[PDB]
């Protein structure tokens, strides 16, 4: 019984570090993006 409430507990506890996640995702995906298209770039300027 105690069991089946403390699972119970985790999963609703899982649902908002997801949705925690997932909104921080999107905040640093703007600092993550200008790192991968400098990237490609720095990978262009080895060709030349």
């Amino acid at each position: 019984k105690k069991t089946t409430i403390e699972i119970t507990e985790q999963q609703q506890k899982a649902k908002v570090t997801e949705a925690e996640i997932n909104i921080q995702r999107e905040h640093y995906r703007v600092v993550a993006a200008e790192g991968s298209m400098l990237y490609f770039l720095v990978i262009s300027l080895s060709v030349m």
